[PDB]
């Protein structure tokens, strides 16, 4: 069973694609003819190529803009560096895991990548965080809290309340929000939407968007309408931040001057 | 002060052009795109490139159809040849020399709306039928022109419909499509949208978001108000389907029939 490279991060369509790693001269590029064709304006249109040696893999760039890059280290043109199993080839903004040994319809595509915020906020807050620095991409962090919810809950009971948070995550992740964008439950009232890609102006705009949708939508317990608004905050990792909840608490604090404000609003910064 | 190539023999205009090797990825070949862009039919579109690590340079063929050539020796597909000064290049009819010392726009852009030019559809075509076939995804097109644009002209002169194409292509642009979303001018007032992923129901809606957003917007030139209503036609790849002119092709047709059944309407290929 050959070596293979795995995409573990690339464009849609492209993340859990392995190709197996069967002969020299398999060129990773955005060529048509690239054995590896990744359609990404970020890769050269011959970016690197394979070179087998027996068992030997090595991965060699050719002459690309953006690099070829293993486990971190620049690879210079046209050298030859040898892999083994788990390293890491970053190629512009793709990358691929190296297996010593590698491994189809639409629910199993979706199960691939846990599309539909399928996977757990513990998880994805530090895979965020790690893409926006493999990659000097923006990240961005929108939280949301229900207003008033303490008085849902006395007015409707615990269970009103429970489905208020269950209904809302319901709307945003099958209704709102795009496939691949990630949103859980935070704590007992909030949430958090991550916006890997997404600059804070943008950002603000999902979040204002999310917040009107919401605002606008019945929310029916048990024969009742409950009035929902929710109050918003918004913020963009910083290049001193480590840790996805310090991402988060900027955006918190964003939310909390919105709340002082008057509620049922969006803030920035 | 970088080496370089100069152009020794090659179609008229180029001969004693020098092009500077700053940089790893430097392309000779006859597609637009190529840093040393060459207009002559024996290159392939993709024909070499160069490596740069330091002082030196290296050339590397990319499999192209009549060989890189260095002083009279062929350099087998992906491998390299370490340059020095003097070396002969020879790509298909066009000769080069490496000088270890030597002495455009891009974008494929649309002059008046700024949307992709006919020829980098052509060249994204391929692209796109290649990405549905690798990954089993749908790939979606979507074909529209300005219902009675010649009437738009003769009312409110040619400036008039350029403000119109212009400001159409403006919010399609801006407001409508994703950034990725491919959107292109395909002759006259024809427009092509892409949509890499996306099956018919998705490519209907966005045909739909955009057919309906121009029918309600004002498009106001010099402070007077002119209709603008556009037809619109849907297709999606089929499986049997390798070449993306077969696709745009039935998406057309579907434009026609939008165009006999009203205008301003979209109709999705059946
Ligand atoms: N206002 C606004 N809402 C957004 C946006 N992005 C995502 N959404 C909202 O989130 C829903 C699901 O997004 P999706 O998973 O990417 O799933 C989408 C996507 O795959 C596709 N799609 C829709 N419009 C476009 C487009 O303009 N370009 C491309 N490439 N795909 C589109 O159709 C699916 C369903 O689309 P919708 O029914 O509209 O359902 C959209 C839409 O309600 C946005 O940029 N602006
Ligand atoms: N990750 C993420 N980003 C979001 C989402 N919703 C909006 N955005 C981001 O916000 C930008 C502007 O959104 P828009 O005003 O609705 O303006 C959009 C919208 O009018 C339209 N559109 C694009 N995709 C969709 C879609 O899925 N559904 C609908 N109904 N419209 C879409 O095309 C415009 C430009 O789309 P983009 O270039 O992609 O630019 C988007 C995109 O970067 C979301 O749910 N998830
Ligand atoms: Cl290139
Ligand atoms: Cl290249
Ligand atoms: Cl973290
Ligand atoms: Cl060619
Ligand atoms: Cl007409």
């Amino acid at each position: 069973v050959p070596p293979a490279i795995v995409v573990l991060i690339g464009p849609p369509g492209y993340v859990g694609k392995q190709y197996p790693i069967t002969a020299s001269d398999i060129v990773i590029g955005r060529s048509v003819e690239s054995q590896v064709y990744i359609d990404d304006k970020s890769l050269s249109r011959s970016h690197a190529k394979f070179a087998v040696n027996g068992s030997e893999v090595s991965v060699i760039d050719l002459g690309s803009t953006n690099k070829t890059i293993v486990n971190g280290q620049v690879i210079p043109p046209l050298a030859s560096c040898l892999l083994k199993n788990n390293d890491q080839i970053k190629t512009g903004n793709v990358i691929f895991k190296f297996l010593e040994k590698g491994s189809y319809d639409r629910a199993q595509k979706d199960a691939l990548t846990g599309a539909h915020s399928k996977g757990a906020l513990l998880d994805k807050g530090p895979e965020a965080m790690k893409r926006a620095e493999v990659l000097n991409e923006p990240f961005s962090l929108v939280t949301f809290d229900i207003d008033h919810f303490k008085k849902i809950n006395d007015s409707y009971g615990h269970p009103g309340g429970d489905y208020v948070l269950k209904e809302l995550c319901r709307i945003v992740i099958t209704k709102l929000i795009r496939s691949n964008d990630f949103f859980a439950r935070y704590g007992g009232e909030e949430f958090v939407l991550l916006l890997s890609g997404s600059p804070s102006k943008t950002a603000g705009e999902v979040g204002e968007r999310i917040r009107q949708t919401i605002e606008a939508h019945d929310f029916t317990f048990e024969g009742k309408k409950i009035p929902v608004t929710i109050s918003v905050g918004v913020a963009t990792k910083l290049p001193n931040e480590t840790e996805w909840t310090q991402v988060y608490d900027r955006a918190d604090k964003a939310l909390y001057q919105s709340k002082q404000g008057g509620r049922n609003r969006t803030t920035i910064v």
